[PDB]
């Protein structure tokens, strides 16, 4: 007994502030019922805290840092490209090869060049934001009611802008409880109340998708993976609060396999990586997990929870950072490469990560233990974050963010190209030819997504 | 029940033309007795056919192509550097961390920068050929007769230069049987007879090392790995004959453990990769094999022979090539990326000298695709770094060492984009590379000498 379909309900930028996680600030009945009849994961940690890093990792099955996909965003311009290795199979291509129809409605946002028709064969792509391909809308639930499919639906999550729907409650910014030692201003309180409203919008959209499956008798045989690509990125001065940036909601539901999925627990507290989502998707559908994928089937009998979960943060827009985190059952550890410098937090007693324990003698052994888990991971994956981005990749940042990039990478680039700082890179550098094993489609939007230069930023 | 020591008897550039392999052209009694009492491997295929590629692969435990170590030679200059990832453990470091004394007498010839004292803690290094470190000679068999060690002794193998020893037999070039369609000249017949003489020199040297171990009671408790870094590189026009380039002699002997080793066969014909040598050494000494190593323990109960062995060839001195090979039980497949890639398929049973390319024969289409798919899996799994062009700084290193001999497109384009500095030494053109914080560069003087690789004689 395997499900017929896989469906990822893929939310942008959302923390699990919903009834199923015990939070009754707003009413989330669809999510609560959905969680009650499925498997809820309370320790699912994505490999990255930002869009294109997480989304590239889950679609390739590996840490975004292993294949040079770690920088948000990257490989978008005509003159700067990353290609997956020859022979490589993304998760959708694995499903296509096994006979399924595949789609992703909404943004891809991956940090490599690709022929989308090899990944998603049930619909066409179109130009998206900042070099991304997007998947066109279509009546997937009707068209594929009798064709086994791996689909994704991208929902706006915390980035929903429109709250005029008569089902969105009032949320008073003055009633919001902020994290400890977090900036308490009208703007942060407004961001909190807005994020609660987006929980209701997510709850509504979940209800609509479940109805659409039900109206085409697709609800029983579809394994649904319900998750966000990261939580809200929160800053206390310069300190990123990683725990609730990488820990995301995850509910897995397969109605006709309920008892099989719940066998290890209807509420899973063991440590899960977001990279286990594609691997579990493959296993549930009866597709081998490639040996080079990092994920595991979280429902297999041999799966007893990860000892630790690794996350990575690299460049974000025009901020050239590099940090690596080891999450164990009790601690989050951070290695910060651009303050060498280390952080360690006991989450049980310090959930907002205020008390760095790295320099306390009592915690030296736990510190070294987390550090060594990280060194093992760097040695195993050859973390491409250790290597600097190229001239062409820096030029791509300049095309998109212009004067906003004040990093020493960007200034040094300007000092070396004073003749062309504001000339679009596609007029400075030759286009990158796609490799023999993957010719560039002639589809017109493939050239439109490469027009990344933004005059308004210089 | 584990051996106490690990020793690699490590030969340069040598084919198994010896009595243990059934070749009595010359007398090799030490090798014959050694193979008789140990385990002989007839299908051991190195991951490369040249020195720095094979040697970097075995010392790191991974295909040289996975870590950017594939180009022979590379990362030698002051301005061009490859470092292993933070936290990475080469095989000697794994033995140091476990308490052993470690040494390699003779050349290292690795394509990355390293602090040799972290690898080999039982002796010092010295300047070597073309940017390599070498290990100084010392009385290892006595110094370490009571200290568990992992050691390597580098022997000259097919590159021995002096044949006046009174026990080197005369070998007639006119009696040499060359490979089918191989150039039949006085030079190649001379090379054949010379190579047979080097078999006797390797036989002598094997006897001496065994005597040193016996004189110090190290003979019983020492697992020895006796092998070469590759066979001779043979060309027929532009075609490299990979089968006998990568397949090397390998004998493993551990006299106190004879019966355990021989359990799966005293003569082993299953497919083995040279990367299984460090993995098997680690296993015998009771050290964990890191999850990122490619080798396996060939004496483990779970080891049932490899279904295939991968080999890779990339730049060789100033020849910028890229070829990948899948060896299966019956066939060797070659994918050639700079002839878009062209493919070769040979049935070795009927075509030992690799003359009849079967790749375009409809009868062999399925065997072709099956070998192609094996290679594609390996590229996807390892992100074969030969898919990426060498940097500007690496081309300069080639130009420094080889000068006007490099006629490649990469070189000729470099000369076009730097017409004013073509013959200026690279260390006056490019700034030195700072070693990473996790591995500071020793002050030791020969570390500066080995980076002086410019050769005026070549331009
Ligand atoms: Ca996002
Ligand atoms: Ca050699
Ligand atoms: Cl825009
Ligand atoms: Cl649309
Ligand atoms: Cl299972
Ligand atoms: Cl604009
Ligand atoms: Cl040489
Ligand atoms: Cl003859
Ligand atoms: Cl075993």
């Amino acid at each position: 007994k395997k499900p017929t379909n896989i469906l990822w309900i893929y939310m942008e930028d959302q923390n699990p502030w919903n009834n199923a996680w015990g939070d009754y600030t707003v009413s989330t009945p669809n999510i609560k019922k959905f969680a009650d009849q499925g498997v809820r994961f309370t320790n699912a940690h994505q490999p990255a805290p930002v869009c294109s890093a997480t989304r590239s990792a889950l679609i390739t099955g590996q840490y975004q840092t292993t294949l040079g996909l770690q920088n948000h965003r990257s490989s978008r311009a005509s003159y700067n490209a990353t290609f997956l290795p020859e022979g490589y199979k993304t998760v959708p291509e694995l499903f296509v090869d096994a006979g399924y129809q595949t789609f992703n409605i909404g943004k891809d946002d991956y940090n490599f060049k690709y022929d989308r028709s090899k990944l998603y064969n049930a619909h066409e792509g179109k130009a998206g934001f900042q070099g991304a391909h997007d998947g066109t809308k279509f009546d997937w639930a009707n068209n594929l009611k009798n064709k086994p499919f791996f689909g994704q639906i991208q929902l706006k999550g915390g980035k929903h802008h429109n709250f005029n729907g008569k089902d969105v409650p009032q949320v008073d910014p003055d009633k919001m409880t902020l994290p400890a030692y977090y900036a308490d201003t009208p703007a942060t309180r407004a961001e909190w109340a807005k994020h609660y409203k987006t929980q209701v919008l997510s709850d509504i959209e979940l209800g609509q998708i479940l109805k659409e499956l039900d109206d085409n008798n697709i609800l029983e045989n579809t394994a649904i993976f319900w998750f966000s690509d990261h939580g809200m990125l929160l800053l206390r001065h310069k300190q990123e609060l990683y725990e609730d940036g990488v820990k995301v909601p995850l509910i897995i539901s397969w109605p006709a396999g309920k008892e099989l999925l719940k066998s290890k627990g209807a509420v899973r507290n063991d440590l899960i990586s977001g990279l286990d989502i594609p691997a579990t998707s493959l296993a549930l559908a009866g597709i081998d997990i490639p040996s080079y994928y990092d994920g595991k089937n979280v429902f297999s009998e041999e799966f007893s929870g990860r000892d630790y979960v690794i996350s990575a943060k690299d460049r974000m827009d025009y901020t050239f950072d590099r940090a690596r985190s080891v999450r164990t059952e009790k601690y989050r550890y951070i290695r910060q490469y651009h303050p060498p410098v280390e952080e360690l937090y006991d989450l049980q007693s310090d959930p907002d990560q205020i008390k760095n324990l790295a320099a306390l003698p009592k915690y030296k052994k736990e510190l070294l233990r987390h550090r060594q888990i990280l060194l093992d991971w760097i040695a195993k994956t050859d973390d491409k974050g250790a290597y600097p981005e190229s001239e062409r990749a820096v030029k791509e940042v300049l095309d998109i963010w212009g004067k906003n990039c004040v990093s020493t990478q960007c200034e040094s680039y300007r000092l070396h190209h004073p003749d062309s700082v504001n000339i679009p890179g596609d007029k400075v550098y030759s286009p990158i030819q796609w490799p023999a094993y993957m010719p560039k489609p002639k589809t017109p939007y493939y050239s439109e997504i490469e027009h990344i230069y933004r005059k308004k930023f210089q």
